[PDB]
Protein backbone atom coordinates (compact mmCIF):
# COMPACT_ATOMS: atom_id res chain seq x y z
CA UNK A 1 0.00 0.00 0.00
CA UNK A 2 2.16 2.82 -1.16
CA UNK A 3 0.24 5.98 -1.53
CA UNK A 4 0.08 9.84 -0.56
CA UNK A 5 -0.94 11.64 2.77
CA UNK A 6 -4.51 13.37 3.03
CA UNK A 7 -3.48 16.19 5.11
CA UNK A 8 -0.05 16.96 3.21
CA UNK A 9 0.97 14.59 0.29
CA UNK A 10 3.67 13.38 1.71
CA UNK A 11 4.08 9.85 0.62
CA UNK A 12 3.56 6.92 3.04
CA UNK A 13 3.06 3.15 3.85
CA UNK A 14 0.38 4.39 6.80
CA UNK A 15 -3.28 4.34 6.38
CA UNK A 16 -5.85 4.94 9.08
CA UNK A 17 -7.57 1.26 10.05
CA UNK A 18 -10.23 3.02 12.28
CA UNK A 19 -11.41 5.67 9.46
CA UNK A 20 -14.16 3.84 7.40
CA UNK A 21 -11.71 5.29 4.54
CA UNK A 22 -8.49 3.93 5.25
CA UNK A 23 -7.44 7.46 4.18
CA UNK A 24 -3.24 7.71 3.65
CA UNK A 25 -1.44 9.03 6.63
CA UNK A 26 1.66 10.72 6.68
CA UNK A 27 4.58 9.87 9.98
CA UNK A 28 3.58 13.13 11.12
CA UNK A 29 0.24 13.52 10.31
CA UNK A 30 -0.67 9.65 11.09
CA UNK A 31 0.52 10.30 15.07
CA UNK A 32 -1.61 13.88 15.34
CA UNK A 33 -4.42 11.87 14.38
CA UNK A 34 -3.98 8.71 16.73
CA UNK A 35 -2.84 10.74 19.41
CA UNK A 36 -6.03 12.83 19.29
CA UNK A 37 -9.09 10.75 18.36
CA UNK A 38 -10.49 7.00 19.44
CA UNK A 39 -8.36 5.47 15.92
CA UNK A 40 -5.83 3.87 16.92
CA UNK A 41 -5.75 0.89 14.35
CA UNK A 42 -2.65 1.58 11.84
CA UNK A 43 -2.32 -0.12 8.53
CA UNK A 44 0.86 -0.04 6.47
CA UNK A 45 2.06 -3.24 4.49
CA UNK A 46 1.18 -5.53 7.54
CA UNK A 47 -0.79 -3.66 10.28
CA UNK A 48 0.49 -2.43 13.50
CA UNK A 49 -0.53 -5.21 15.77
CA UNK A 50 1.50 -7.03 18.28
CA UNK A 51 3.23 -10.09 16.73
CA UNK A 52 3.50 -12.17 19.87
CA UNK A 53 1.05 -15.41 19.36
CA UNK A 54 -2.48 -14.75 20.80
CA UNK A 55 -2.10 -10.88 22.07
CA UNK A 56 -4.77 -8.55 20.83
CA UNK A 57 -2.74 -5.31 21.37
CA UNK A 58 -3.36 -3.19 18.38
CA UNK A 59 -3.22 0.42 19.60
CA UNK A 60 -0.34 1.93 18.01
CA UNK A 61 0.17 3.95 21.46
CA UNK A 62 0.87 0.93 23.28
CA UNK A 63 3.04 -0.77 20.37
CA UNK A 64 6.69 -0.90 19.77
CA UNK A 65 9.49 -1.93 16.99
CA UNK A 66 11.30 -5.19 17.81
CA UNK A 67 13.95 -5.22 15.40
CA UNK A 68 11.80 -6.33 12.32
CA UNK A 69 8.72 -6.81 13.93
CA UNK A 70 5.90 -5.07 16.36
CA UNK A 71 5.14 -6.06 19.84
CA UNK A 72 2.81 -4.15 23.39
CA UNK A 73 5.31 -3.33 26.09
CA UNK A 74 4.31 -6.93 27.64
CA UNK A 75 6.31 -8.68 24.38
CA UNK A 76 8.51 -5.75 23.28
CA UNK A 77 12.74 -7.10 23.31
CA UNK A 78 15.26 -5.12 24.91
CA UNK A 79 15.97 -3.42 21.82
CA UNK A 80 12.69 -1.95 20.97
CA UNK A 81 11.87 1.77 19.89
CA UNK A 82 8.06 2.86 20.47
CA UNK A 83 6.18 3.50 17.64
CA UNK A 84 5.12 6.70 18.91
CA UNK A 85 7.10 9.09 20.23
CA UNK A 86 8.66 12.92 19.11
CA UNK A 87 5.30 13.23 17.08
CA UNK A 88 5.85 10.58 14.56
CA UNK A 89 4.88 7.21 13.75
CA UNK A 90 7.57 4.76 12.42
CA UNK A 91 6.50 4.28 8.50
CA UNK A 92 8.30 4.61 5.05
CA UNK A 93 9.45 8.17 3.68
CA UNK A 94 9.28 9.68 6.75
CA UNK A 95 -5.08 18.33 11.00
CA UNK A 96 -7.93 19.00 13.87
CA UNK A 97 -10.33 19.38 10.96
CA UNK A 98 -9.26 16.05 9.65
CA UNK A 99 -10.37 14.33 12.96
CA UNK A 100 -13.00 15.71 12.98
CA UNK A 101 -14.17 14.79 10.11
CA UNK A 102 -12.91 11.50 10.33
CA UNK A 103 -14.87 10.71 13.47
CA UNK A 104 -17.94 12.71 13.31
CA UNK A 105 -21.56 10.59 12.85
CA UNK A 106 -22.54 13.39 10.41
CA UNK A 107 -26.23 13.75 12.47
CA UNK A 108 -25.00 17.16 13.26
CA UNK A 109 -24.83 20.56 10.68
CA UNK A 110 -20.88 21.71 11.92
CA UNK A 111 -19.83 18.44 10.45
CA UNK A 112 -21.26 19.74 7.10
CA UNK A 113 -19.64 23.13 7.94
CA UNK A 114 -16.40 21.88 8.30
CA UNK A 115 -17.04 19.53 5.25
CA UNK A 116 -17.24 22.86 3.26
CA UNK A 117 -14.45 25.19 5.07
CA UNK A 118 -11.72 22.75 4.84
CA UNK A 119 -8.90 22.25 2.64
CA UNK A 120 -9.65 20.95 -0.94
CA UNK A 121 -8.14 16.92 -0.45
CA UNK A 122 -10.46 17.09 2.77
CA UNK A 123 -13.39 18.02 1.10
CA UNK A 124 -12.86 15.11 -1.05
CA UNK A 125 -11.82 12.62 1.98
CA UNK A 126 -15.38 13.99 3.44
CA UNK A 127 -17.52 13.46 0.91
CA UNK A 128 -16.30 10.19 0.35
CA UNK A 129 -16.42 9.27 4.28
CA UNK A 130 -20.36 11.20 4.33
CA UNK A 131 -20.86 9.05 1.40
CA UNK A 132 -19.66 5.91 2.55
CA UNK A 133 -21.74 6.41 5.70
CA UNK A 134 -25.04 7.70 4.28
CA UNK A 135 -24.76 4.05 2.36
CA UNK A 136 -24.16 2.15 5.72
CA UNK A 137 -27.20 3.63 7.25
CA UNK A 138 -29.55 1.89 4.50
CA UNK A 139 -28.22 -1.33 5.75
CA UNK A 140 -30.04 -0.40 9.02
CA UNK A 141 -33.41 -0.40 7.80
CA UNK A 142 -35.79 -3.50 7.71
CA UNK A 143 -37.25 -5.40 5.00
CA UNK A 144 -40.57 -5.23 3.62
CA UNK A 145 -41.86 -8.50 2.51
CA UNK A 146 -45.15 -8.58 0.29
CA UNK A 147 -47.64 -9.76 2.38
CA UNK A 148 -50.77 -9.52 -0.26
CA UNK A 149 -51.67 -7.42 -3.74
CA UNK A 150 -54.79 -4.87 -4.20
CA UNK A 151 -54.99 -3.84 -7.77
CA UNK A 152 -52.37 -2.36 -10.55
CA UNK A 153 -50.96 0.62 -8.02
CA UNK A 154 -51.90 -0.22 -4.51
CA UNK A 155 -50.69 -3.31 -2.45
CA UNK A 156 -50.18 -4.08 1.99
CA UNK A 157 -46.64 -4.63 3.34
CA UNK A 158 -45.46 -6.73 6.75
CA UNK A 159 -41.98 -5.25 7.69
CA UNK A 160 -39.04 -6.51 9.63
CA UNK A 161 -39.08 -6.37 13.53
CA UNK A 162 -36.29 -4.75 16.00
CA UNK A 163 -35.32 -3.05 12.30
CA UNK A 164 -36.61 0.56 12.11
CA UNK A 165 -39.18 1.46 9.26
CA UNK A 166 -37.64 4.02 6.47
CA UNK A 167 -39.75 6.63 5.77
CA UNK A 168 -42.26 6.18 3.04
CA UNK A 169 -42.15 9.00 0.49
CA UNK A 170 -40.34 8.90 -3.51
CA UNK A 171 -37.53 10.00 -1.75
CA UNK A 172 -36.48 6.86 -0.64
CA UNK A 173 -36.08 3.90 -3.51
CA UNK A 174 -36.39 0.41 -2.89
CA UNK A 175 -35.14 -2.30 -5.20
CA UNK A 176 -37.36 -5.02 -5.28
CA UNK A 177 -36.60 -8.73 -5.40
CA UNK A 178 -34.78 -8.94 -9.32
CA UNK A 179 -38.38 -7.17 -10.21
CA UNK A 180 -36.44 -3.54 -10.62
CA UNK A 181 -37.04 -0.81 -8.51
CA UNK A 182 -40.13 0.33 -6.70
CA UNK A 183 -41.33 3.72 -4.89
CA UNK A 184 -44.06 3.82 -2.42
CA UNK A 185 -46.90 6.63 -0.90
CA UNK A 186 -48.98 6.29 1.85
CA UNK A 187 -52.51 0.58 6.00
CA UNK A 188 -53.38 1.25 2.39
CA UNK A 189 -50.40 2.65 0.18
CA UNK A 190 -50.06 3.38 -3.21
CA UNK A 191 -46.76 0.90 -5.14
CA UNK A 192 -45.45 2.15 -8.01
CA UNK A 193 -42.36 -0.01 -10.33
CA UNK A 194 -40.23 1.61 -12.60
CA UNK A 195 -40.78 -1.75 -14.49
CA UNK A 196 -44.34 -2.86 -14.72
CA UNK A 197 -45.05 -6.45 -12.48
CA UNK A 198 -47.88 -7.78 -11.70
CA UNK A 199 -47.36 -7.80 -8.09
CA UNK A 200 -45.98 -11.21 -6.35
CA UNK A 201 -47.21 -12.13 -3.12
CA UNK A 202 -43.99 -13.14 -0.80
CA UNK A 203 -40.85 -10.77 -2.73
CA UNK A 204 -39.52 -8.15 -0.70
CA UNK A 205 -37.94 -5.07 -1.20
CA UNK A 206 -34.42 -3.51 -0.12
CA UNK A 207 -33.10 -0.20 -0.29
CA UNK A 208 -30.03 -0.57 -2.60
CA UNK A 209 -26.62 0.60 -1.36
CA UNK A 210 -24.54 1.92 -4.25
CA UNK A 211 -20.92 1.21 -3.55
CA UNK A 212 -19.14 4.58 -3.06
CA UNK A 213 -16.01 5.52 -5.00
CA UNK A 214 -13.06 7.42 -3.91
CA UNK A 215 -12.99 10.58 -5.03
CA UNK A 216 -9.51 12.21 -6.78
CA UNK A 217 -10.63 15.12 -8.69
CA UNK A 218 -11.17 18.46 -6.67
CA UNK A 219 -14.63 19.80 -6.21
CA UNK A 220 -13.57 23.02 -8.04
CA UNK A 221 -10.77 22.71 -10.42
CA UNK A 222 -8.20 25.64 -9.77
CA UNK A 223 -9.14 28.90 -11.07
CA UNK A 224 -7.39 30.55 -14.47
CA UNK A 225 -7.87 33.80 -15.81
CA UNK A 226 -7.19 34.51 -19.14
CA UNK A 227 -6.97 37.48 -21.48
CA UNK A 228 -8.93 36.05 -24.41
CA UNK A 229 -11.27 33.34 -25.28
CA UNK A 230 -9.31 30.49 -25.09
CA UNK A 231 -10.59 27.57 -26.97
CA UNK A 232 -13.33 28.84 -28.04
CA UNK A 233 -14.51 30.84 -31.33
CA UNK A 234 -17.16 33.43 -31.13
CA UNK A 235 -20.15 34.90 -33.54
CA UNK A 236 -20.82 38.23 -34.78
CA UNK A 237 -24.27 37.20 -36.39
CA UNK A 238 -25.77 36.63 -32.08
CA UNK A 239 -29.35 36.42 -32.44
CA UNK A 240 -30.81 39.83 -30.49
CA UNK A 241 -32.33 36.75 -28.49
CA UNK A 242 -29.23 36.24 -26.60
CA UNK A 243 -28.07 39.36 -27.04
CA UNK A 244 -28.51 40.31 -23.03
CA UNK A 245 -25.83 37.36 -22.10
CA UNK A 246 -23.15 38.64 -25.13
CA UNK A 247 -20.69 40.01 -22.09
CA UNK A 248 -21.22 37.48 -19.58
CA UNK A 249 -20.52 34.36 -22.88
CA UNK A 250 -16.86 36.19 -22.83
CA UNK A 251 -16.50 36.05 -19.46
CA UNK A 252 -17.04 32.27 -19.65
CA UNK A 253 -14.09 32.17 -22.33
CA UNK A 254 -12.17 34.36 -20.09
CA UNK A 255 -12.34 31.91 -17.21
CA UNK A 256 -11.69 28.16 -16.47
CA UNK A 257 -14.70 28.35 -14.38
CA UNK A 258 -17.37 30.56 -14.00
CA UNK A 259 -20.51 30.74 -11.88
CA UNK A 260 -24.04 31.95 -12.27
CA UNK A 261 -26.62 32.95 -10.13
CA UNK A 262 -30.26 33.23 -10.97
CA UNK A 263 -33.25 33.73 -8.97
CA UNK A 264 -36.75 32.16 -10.36
CA UNK A 265 -37.27 32.68 -13.82
CA UNK A 266 -34.17 34.68 -14.84
CA UNK A 267 -33.09 32.77 -17.64
CA UNK A 268 -30.94 30.28 -16.32
CA UNK A 269 -32.54 27.48 -19.19
CA UNK A 270 -31.97 30.52 -22.25
CA UNK A 271 -28.22 31.46 -21.15
CA UNK A 272 -27.17 27.90 -20.93
CA UNK A 273 -28.74 27.15 -24.38
CA UNK A 274 -27.21 30.39 -25.94
CA UNK A 275 -23.81 29.55 -24.78
CA UNK A 276 -24.11 26.98 -27.25
CA UNK A 277 -25.53 29.49 -30.20
CA UNK A 278 -22.78 31.87 -28.92
CA UNK A 279 -19.70 29.24 -29.28
CA UNK A 280 -20.93 27.46 -32.52
CA UNK A 281 -18.27 25.02 -32.90
CA UNK A 282 -17.71 24.27 -29.17
CA UNK A 283 -18.88 20.86 -27.84
CA UNK A 284 -21.18 21.52 -24.68
CA UNK A 285 -21.96 18.58 -21.96
CA UNK A 286 -24.91 19.54 -20.40
CA UNK A 287 -25.05 18.16 -16.95
CA UNK A 288 -26.99 18.09 -13.41
CA UNK A 289 -27.89 15.81 -10.55
CA UNK A 290 -31.23 15.02 -11.58
CA UNK A 291 -33.40 13.52 -14.69
CA UNK A 292 -35.75 16.09 -14.25
CA UNK A 293 -33.10 19.19 -14.65
CA UNK A 294 -31.44 17.67 -17.49
CA UNK A 295 -34.54 17.35 -19.23
CA UNK A 296 -35.60 21.08 -18.71
CA UNK A 297 -32.60 21.55 -20.45
CA UNK A 298 -33.07 19.19 -23.17
CA UNK A 299 -36.39 20.89 -24.18
CA UNK A 300 -34.86 24.44 -24.45
CA UNK A 301 -32.12 23.27 -26.58
CA UNK A 302 -35.06 21.21 -28.83
CA UNK A 303 -36.08 24.83 -30.00
CA UNK A 304 -32.77 26.22 -30.51
CA UNK A 305 -29.63 23.63 -31.18
CA UNK A 306 -30.01 21.65 -34.26
CA UNK A 307 -31.58 18.18 -33.13
CA UNK A 308 -28.57 16.01 -34.95
CA UNK A 309 -26.09 17.15 -32.84
CA UNK A 310 -28.36 16.95 -29.48
CA UNK A 311 -27.98 13.19 -27.62
CA UNK A 312 -29.54 12.56 -24.39
CA UNK A 313 -27.21 9.59 -22.14
CA UNK A 314 -29.80 7.41 -20.22
CA UNK A 315 -28.02 5.08 -17.90
CA UNK A 316 -28.48 1.44 -19.15
CA UNK A 317 -30.33 0.74 -16.02
CA UNK A 318 -33.30 3.16 -16.32
CA UNK A 319 -34.73 4.03 -13.37
CA UNK A 320 -37.18 7.05 -14.72
CA UNK A 321 -38.72 8.37 -17.62
CA UNK A 322 -37.03 11.05 -19.12
CA UNK A 323 -36.57 13.16 -22.55
CA UNK A 324 -37.35 10.66 -25.65
CA UNK A 325 -36.36 13.38 -28.79
CA UNK A 326 -32.88 13.25 -29.16
CA UNK A 327 -30.71 10.10 -30.61
CA UNK A 328 -29.83 8.17 -26.98
CA UNK A 329 -26.67 7.55 -25.92
CA UNK A 330 -24.82 8.96 -28.49
CA UNK A 331 -21.45 9.82 -26.59
CA UNK A 332 -19.94 11.71 -29.39
CA UNK A 333 -22.55 14.14 -30.69
CA UNK A 334 -21.38 17.93 -29.95
CA UNK A 335 -24.25 18.74 -27.28
CA UNK A 336 -24.81 15.71 -24.68
CA UNK A 337 -26.70 15.87 -22.20
CA UNK A 338 -26.64 13.93 -19.18
CA UNK A 339 -26.41 12.92 -15.48
CA UNK A 340 -23.87 13.51 -12.86
CA UNK A 341 -24.20 9.80 -12.13
CA UNK A 342 -24.17 8.21 -15.94
CA UNK A 343 -21.67 10.87 -17.54
CA UNK A 344 -19.17 9.20 -19.84
CA UNK A 345 -15.32 9.55 -19.49
CA UNK A 346 -15.08 12.27 -22.05
CA UNK A 347 -13.61 15.92 -22.92
CA UNK A 348 -15.51 19.08 -23.61
CA UNK A 349 -15.11 22.45 -24.63
CA UNK A 350 -17.98 23.54 -22.33
CA UNK A 351 -19.23 21.65 -19.45
CA UNK A 352 -22.13 23.33 -18.42
CA UNK A 353 -23.53 22.35 -14.47
CA UNK A 354 -27.33 22.98 -13.96
CA UNK A 355 -28.97 23.49 -10.43
CA UNK A 356 -25.77 23.76 -8.87
CA UNK A 357 -27.56 24.01 -5.57
CA UNK A 358 -28.58 20.58 -5.44
CA UNK A 359 -24.84 19.16 -6.04
CA UNK A 360 -22.88 17.73 -3.28
CA UNK A 361 -19.00 18.09 -3.19
CA UNK A 362 -19.28 14.37 -4.10
CA UNK A 363 -21.49 15.31 -7.49
CA UNK A 364 -18.79 17.88 -8.00
CA UNK A 365 -16.07 16.08 -7.53
CA UNK A 366 -17.14 13.10 -10.46
CA UNK A 367 -17.75 15.75 -12.67
CA UNK A 368 -13.95 16.99 -12.54
CA UNK A 369 -13.56 13.51 -12.85
CA UNK A 370 -15.57 12.14 -15.47
CA UNK A 371 -15.32 15.76 -17.58
CA UNK A 372 -11.78 17.26 -18.96
CA UNK A 373 -13.11 20.77 -20.02
CA UNK A 374 -11.41 23.89 -21.23
CA UNK A 375 -14.14 26.00 -19.56
CA UNK A 376 -17.23 25.18 -16.50
CA UNK A 377 -20.21 26.61 -16.14
CA UNK A 378 -21.63 26.11 -12.93
CA UNK A 379 -25.77 27.82 -12.54
CA UNK A 380 -27.65 27.74 -10.38
CA UNK A 381 -29.32 29.61 -7.08
CA UNK A 382 -28.08 28.76 -3.51
CA UNK A 383 -31.51 30.51 -2.48
CA UNK A 384 -33.43 27.64 -3.81
CA UNK A 385 -33.22 24.02 -2.52
CA UNK A 386 -30.24 22.08 -1.77
CA UNK A 387 -29.80 18.05 -1.72
CA UNK A 388 -31.57 16.04 0.84
CA UNK A 389 -28.73 15.38 3.63
CA UNK A 390 -30.47 11.96 5.09
CA UNK A 391 -28.30 11.49 8.00
CA UNK A 392 -28.49 15.03 9.32
CA UNK A 393 -31.14 15.89 12.06
CA UNK A 394 -29.65 18.50 14.26
CA UNK A 395 -29.06 21.74 13.29
CA UNK A 396 -29.41 23.67 9.92
CA UNK A 397 -27.68 23.76 6.78
CA UNK A 398 -26.95 27.47 5.23
CA UNK A 399 -26.37 28.09 1.48
CA UNK A 400 -23.14 28.79 1.68
CA UNK A 401 -22.43 24.83 3.36
CA UNK A 402 -24.69 23.30 0.23
CA UNK A 403 -21.42 22.99 -2.02
CA UNK A 404 -17.79 24.86 -2.81
CA UNK A 405 -19.58 26.41 -6.13
CA UNK A 406 -22.54 27.50 -3.03
CA UNK A 407 -19.79 28.82 -0.86
CA UNK A 408 -18.31 31.13 -3.33
CA UNK A 409 -21.44 32.67 -4.55
CA UNK A 410 -22.28 33.01 -0.46
CA UNK A 411 -19.09 34.03 0.21
CA UNK A 412 -16.84 36.20 -3.07
CA UNK A 413 -20.53 36.58 -4.92
CA UNK A 414 -21.28 35.08 -8.11
CA UNK A 415 -19.57 35.68 -11.48
CA UNK A 416 -22.83 36.13 -13.05
CA UNK A 417 -26.08 37.23 -12.13
CA UNK A 418 -29.58 37.13 -13.71
CA UNK A 419 -31.36 40.06 -11.98
CA UNK A 420 -34.59 39.80 -13.68
CA UNK A 421 -37.15 37.48 -12.96
CA UNK A 422 -39.53 37.00 -16.26
CA UNK A 423 -41.53 34.40 -14.65
CA UNK A 424 -43.67 35.42 -11.66
CA UNK A 425 -45.94 38.47 -10.81
CA UNK A 426 -44.36 41.69 -9.03
CA UNK A 427 -46.24 40.65 -5.13
CA UNK A 428 -44.42 37.26 -5.52
CA UNK A 429 -41.02 39.41 -7.00
CA UNK A 430 -40.71 41.70 -4.42
CA UNK A 431 -41.49 39.09 -1.47
CA UNK A 432 -38.71 36.84 -2.62
CA UNK A 433 -36.01 39.70 -3.48
CA UNK A 434 -36.39 40.95 0.28
CA UNK A 435 -36.72 37.67 1.56
CA UNK A 436 -33.66 36.08 0.17
CA UNK A 437 -32.04 38.06 -2.90
CA UNK A 438 -30.82 41.36 -0.61
CA UNK A 439 -33.58 43.46 -3.22
CA UNK A 440 -31.52 42.97 -6.11
CA UNK A 441 -33.99 40.75 -7.82
CA UNK A 442 -36.16 42.90 -9.80
CA UNK A 443 -40.30 42.79 -11.41
CA UNK A 444 -40.94 41.83 -15.04
CA UNK A 445 -44.13 41.44 -15.11
CA UNK A 446 -46.65 43.68 -13.39
CA UNK A 447 -48.80 42.73 -10.36
CA UNK A 448 -51.43 40.47 -10.89
CA UNK A 449 -53.41 40.84 -8.37
CA UNK A 450 -53.92 37.40 -8.00
CA UNK A 451 -51.97 36.33 -4.86
CA UNK A 452 -53.29 35.99 -1.64
CA UNK A 453 -52.29 35.05 1.21
CA UNK A 454 -54.38 33.79 4.35
CA UNK A 455 -53.87 33.25 7.87
CA UNK A 456 -54.78 29.93 9.35
CA UNK A 457 -53.31 27.51 11.61
CA UNK A 458 -55.96 25.09 11.00
CA UNK A 459 -55.32 21.37 12.86
CA UNK A 460 -51.71 19.37 12.44
CA UNK A 461 -52.39 15.93 12.31
CA UNK A 462 -49.07 13.64 11.59
CA UNK A 463 -48.57 10.01 8.87
CA UNK A 464 -45.92 8.83 11.46
CA UNK A 465 -43.66 12.43 10.72
CA UNK A 466 -44.87 13.74 7.71
CA UNK A 467 -47.74 16.37 8.43
CA UNK A 468 -51.23 16.73 7.49
CA UNK A 469 -53.71 19.77 7.82
CA UNK A 470 -57.06 18.88 7.28
CA UNK A 471 -58.80 22.25 7.88
CA UNK A 472 -56.15 24.08 5.98
CA UNK A 473 -57.02 21.66 2.99
CA UNK A 474 -60.74 23.01 3.68
CA UNK A 475 -59.78 26.28 3.57
CA UNK A 476 -58.67 25.50 -0.06
CA UNK A 477 -61.80 23.44 -0.89
CA UNK A 478 -64.03 26.91 -0.08
CA UNK A 479 -61.61 29.11 -1.84
CA UNK A 480 -62.17 26.60 -5.20
CA UNK A 481 -65.92 26.64 -4.85
CA UNK A 482 -66.07 30.96 -4.94
CA UNK A 483 -63.19 31.06 -7.45
CA UNK A 484 -63.46 28.18 -9.77
CA UNK A 485 -60.99 29.99 -12.38
CA UNK A 486 -58.12 28.26 -9.62
CA UNK A 487 -59.35 24.85 -10.59
CA UNK A 488 -56.61 24.43 -13.40
CA UNK A 489 -54.23 25.34 -10.26
CA UNK A 490 -51.58 22.62 -9.03
CA UNK A 491 -51.63 21.90 -5.20
CA UNK A 492 -47.91 22.68 -3.07
CA UNK A 493 -47.18 21.94 0.50
CA UNK A 494 -43.90 21.10 2.00
CA UNK A 495 -45.24 17.16 2.85
CA UNK A 496 -46.17 14.47 0.29
CA UNK A 497 -48.49 13.47 3.08
CA UNK A 498 -51.02 16.53 2.92
CA UNK A 499 -50.34 16.52 -0.64
CA UNK A 500 -52.26 13.05 -1.06
CA UNK A 501 -55.33 14.12 1.33
CA UNK A 502 -55.23 17.26 -1.26
CA UNK A 503 -55.08 15.04 -3.88
CA UNK A 504 -58.02 13.20 -3.12
CA UNK A 505 -60.61 16.41 -1.12
CA UNK A 506 -59.46 18.91 -4.00
CA UNK A 507 -58.57 16.62 -7.23
CA UNK A 508 -56.03 19.23 -8.09
CA UNK A 509 -52.66 18.30 -9.77
CA UNK A 510 -50.24 17.62 -6.51
CA UNK A 511 -46.34 18.53 -5.80
CA UNK A 512 -44.22 19.23 -3.04
CA UNK A 513 -41.68 22.02 -3.00
CA UNK A 514 -39.03 20.08 -3.54
CA UNK A 515 -39.87 18.06 -6.61
CA UNK A 516 -41.67 21.92 -7.74
CA UNK A 517 -38.03 23.15 -8.23
CA UNK A 518 -37.03 23.91 -11.77
CA UNK A 519 -41.07 23.54 -12.63
CA UNK A 520 -43.84 26.87 -13.47
CA UNK A 521 -47.30 26.88 -13.25
CA UNK A 522 -50.65 29.84 -13.56
CA UNK A 523 -51.64 29.27 -10.44
CA UNK A 524 -50.42 27.96 -7.35
CA UNK A 525 -52.13 26.71 -4.55
CA UNK A 526 -49.41 26.19 -1.49
CA UNK A 527 -50.77 25.72 2.14
CA UNK A 528 -47.77 25.24 5.03
CA UNK A 529 -49.44 22.49 6.84
CA UNK A 530 -46.88 23.25 9.88
CA UNK A 531 -44.84 26.11 11.74
CA UNK A 532 -41.70 23.49 11.80
CA UNK A 533 -38.10 24.85 10.57
CA UNK A 534 -38.99 22.39 7.27
CA UNK A 535 -42.23 24.09 5.93
CA UNK A 536 -40.33 27.57 7.78
CA UNK A 537 -37.50 27.34 5.64
CA UNK A 538 -36.61 29.94 3.54
CA UNK A 539 -35.49 28.42 0.61
CA UNK A 540 -38.05 25.88 0.44
CA UNK A 541 -40.67 29.40 0.85
CA UNK A 542 -38.72 30.78 -1.93
CA UNK A 543 -38.95 27.90 -4.34
CA UNK A 544 -42.85 27.21 -3.15
CA UNK A 545 -43.69 31.40 -3.71
CA UNK A 546 -41.78 31.28 -7.72
CA UNK A 547 -43.58 28.69 -9.21
CA UNK A 548 -46.45 30.70 -10.15
CA UNK A 549 -46.86 32.39 -13.55
CA UNK A 550 -50.19 34.17 -12.56
CA UNK A 551 -51.49 34.06 -9.38
CA UNK A 552 -51.08 32.26 -5.86
CA UNK A 553 -53.11 31.22 -2.76
CA UNK A 554 -50.89 31.03 0.51
CA UNK A 555 -52.72 29.51 3.55
CA UNK A 556 -49.62 29.98 6.33
CA UNK A 557 -49.13 28.64 9.57
CA UNK A 558 -45.89 31.35 10.39
CA UNK A 559 -47.04 35.02 11.18
CA UNK A 560 -42.87 35.74 10.39
CA UNK A 561 -43.37 34.57 6.84
CA UNK A 562 -47.13 35.49 6.77
CA UNK A 563 -46.01 38.80 7.21
CA UNK A 564 -43.32 39.01 4.52
CA UNK A 565 -45.70 37.80 1.94
CA UNK A 566 -46.85 41.10 -0.09
CA UNK A 567 -50.09 39.77 -1.02
CA UNK A 568 -53.92 40.62 -0.37
CA UNK A 569 -54.91 39.32 2.75
CA UNK A 570 -58.30 36.90 2.73
CA UNK A 571 -60.75 36.30 5.52
CA UNK A 572 -62.82 33.56 6.44
ZN1 LIG B 1 0.90 14.83 6.83
ZN1 LIG C 1 -8.94 7.43 11.63
ZN1 LIG D 1 1.61 -8.35 22.98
Amino acid sequence: AVGACVLCNSQTSLRCGACIRRPFLCCKCCYDHVISTSHKLVLSVNPYVCNAPGCDVTDVTQLYLGGMSYYCKSHKPPISFPLCANGQVFGLYKVTDFNAIATCDWTNAGDYILANTCTERLKLFAAETLKATEETFKLSYGIATVREVLSDRELHLSWEVGKPRPPLNRNYVFTGYQIGEYTFEKDAVVYRGTTTYKLNVGDYFVLTSHTVMPLSAPTLVPQEHYVRITGLYPTLNISDEFSSNVANYQKVGMQKYSTLQGPPGTGKSHFAIGLALYYPSARIVYTACSHAAVDALCEKALKYLPIDKCSRIIPARARVECFDKFKVNSTLEQYVFCTVNALPETTADIVVFDEISMATNYDLSVVNARLRAKHYVYIGDPAQLPAPRTLLTKGTLEPEYFNSVCRLMKTIGPDMFLGTCRRCPAEIVDTVSALVYDNKLKAHKDKSAQCFKMFYKGVITHDVSSAINRPQIGVVREFLTRNPAWRKAVFISPYNSQNAVASKILGLPTQTVDSSQGSEYDYVIFTQTTETAHSCNVNRFNVAITRAKVGILCIMSDRDLYDKLQFTSLEI
